[PDB]
């Protein structure tokens, strides 16, 4: 799957909301929306954070990522 379905996945699969993740990825909410839909790219250091955000390692995140 593309990267930016894999976001919005992992924060449907878990019930967030973007305000949730935003807040605590200390991110706003449009950026958020941004990278699930594909707008933007994410750096590495942007990845770690949502990783963290849902509790995983960037490992964890890539994986179903082509």
């Amino acid at each position: 799957m593309k990267l930016h379905e894999r976001l919005r996945e992992l924060r449907s699969e878990r019930g967030l909301r973007l305000k949730d993740v935003a807040e605590v990825a200390q991110i706003s909410v449009p950026y958020l929306s941004d990278l699930e839909r594909g707008r933007t790219n994410p750096s590495l250091e942007t990845l770690q954070t949502l990783a963290g955000a849902y509790n995983i390692t960037v490992h964890d995140l890539l994986e179903g990522v082509e």
